[PDB]
């Protein structure tokens, strides 16, 4: 049996697992928390951690811990089998990437139509945009889009945007809250994934929702791709369990999975989802380079610069 | 006017070229020699190189260039236009890959079929290929071979295969060398790049050749795709020229120019080949990180080791 520390969405660690546990009788106990808190706390408790496996929303959310040697190598064979244009590639194959989630402006339809859109991220973080956009700040894929910002234009481009926020849109805690604000008519526009919108048209009926979504494309940074992805504990005591766990995730079976609960973008080229995305192709996503713990803290030192933080 | 250090193929470069000057009337001198002589020669001028641009067969051959600070930054956004899967970015936006070159097996279809070819690029570095199959140590998609190898499947993998080279393989001079071997009956089997092929084939009619393509597929090692690239130099006078030249040959008319020559794999989505290329996405290419000038040396060091050089 093995234990998951699972920084993505409940529901997604949920299915994956359970089609697991049926597909191999091996049982896998959940330990839900926040993708960093969760990273933390592995860091602090190295080779005693009872973790097998590091399920989270952000691969970036990796870094530090491979730079610190923690994570298990896993099978180059597996790697190959999600590597798709964007996918970021572990240096010490010790982590793999998943599953996809698109940037996205999400925005009230009975309020405004594709043609009031941007065809910049950059121009969100206008005053013509006063208090009508929403962002949330403290997101693991927002730290993606400001790493990608500051790789593709610059620091100072960068910073702008950051300020520009600040300025101008409204702070939400949630990507999930930032939907609802959308949908409950504080905001007409929101910056959140792809999949929180898509699975609330399911539950709901997209004819009963005010929300649509809106891609940038054109290589923007603003059409960025970031991934979610999976690792083994080098301090694991059930190696066995855990990369059967891992390479299941990158299986076809374990990709169906999780498409079938989260509309988020399947990596591997045999599975289809079943919510109808945009199509990847003609996302026209930037291609970034992966994300290091130094690009990290880079991005935190700009978050701050900007008052954000 | 600009001075163009040609390590490409001189069908490509001249293409190229001519389509430039067509479209600018900028004029174009080459100075065409073999990729590491000039990359040799680049290093030794320095700064007071009289080269504006190095346009050559491989990427990796800007490693120590780019480790040295001699070439220019190009636009995020024309390094955008050519990011595929399986591409490398030059981390400080100083080259960019144009087109792709496939690792492929040619061989003799009188004498052979697929059912006689192996799975893996591994297989034929064996007894029973004993005298049967040539190799070009010297080539540069050779070098990237062997890079790939170490990678995906580690030295002492790599280091076999080598070394099973040496002891059963035919070494040739050259790629197109060995193509004619196989032709002419020399052997039977040779690893080369895809473009020789088809470019041979359009000029006498493949009902005429003896040879045939096959693809090892499945992400082998033997499936790499390695790329073609070009890069300003940072010492360059013409900059406003040398830019214009290398955003040329990323733009649809100039990625048009060189497929029309050449057999290799256009990096735009917009542009289809003449020549019936077996489609990129039916490669099955493995994903393999940019290649570093360690990389290179590395590669060099195992060369040595199996006793090729
Ligand atoms: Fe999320
Ligand atoms: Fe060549």
């Amino acid at each position: 049996d093995i234990t998951v520390y699972n920084g993505q969405h409940k529901e997604a660690a949920t299915a994956v697992a359970k089609a697991f546990e049926q597909e191999t009788g091996i049982k896998v106990t959940l330990n839900s928390g926040k993708s960093e808190q969760l990273a933390g706390q592995l860091k602090e408790e190295g080779d005693k951690t009872p973790a097998d496996v590091f399920y989270t929303e952000q691969t970036a959310t990796f870094a530090d811990l491979s730079e610190a040697g923690l994570l298990a190598p896993i099978s180059e064979q597996t790697i190959q089998q999600t590597a798709q244009k964007g996918v970021p590639l572990a240096p010490k194959k010790d982590w793999i990437a998943l599953s996809g989630r698109s940037r996205v402006v999400v925005y009230d339809h009975t309020k405004l139509s594709e043609k009031d859109m941007e065809k910049s991220v950059l121009d969100y973080a206008t005053p013509k945009w006063k208090g009508k956009i929403g962002y949330v700040s403290t997101s693991g894929a927002f730290l993606e889009q400001v790493v990608a910002l500051s790789k593709m234009k610059g620091d100072k481009v960068a910073l702008n945007w950051l300020k520009g926020l600040k300025e101008n849109g409204k702070l939400y805690a949630k990507n999930s809250v930032a939907l609802q604000a959308v949908e409950n008519g504080e905001v007409p526009a929101a910056l959140i994934n792809n999949y929180y919108w898509y699975n609330l048209a399911k539950e709901k009926g997209v004819e009963n929702l005010k929300s649509r979504l809106y891609f940038v494309r054109h290589q923007d940074p603003g059409a960025l791709v970031s991934y979610s992805g999976a690792a083994v504990l080098k301090a694991s005591k059930n190696q066995a369990e855990a990369q059967k766990f891992v390479d299941f995730l990158a299986s076809k079976k374990g990709q169906e999975a999780l498409v079938a609960a989260r509309a988020e973008y399947p990596l591997r080229a045999d599975v289809v989802s079943p919510f109808n995305l945009e199509p990847y192709e003609k996302l026209e996503a930037p291609v970034v380079s992966a994300t290091t713990a130094q690009d990290k803290e880079h991005a935190i030192k700009l978050i701050e610069e900007a008052g954000l933080k």
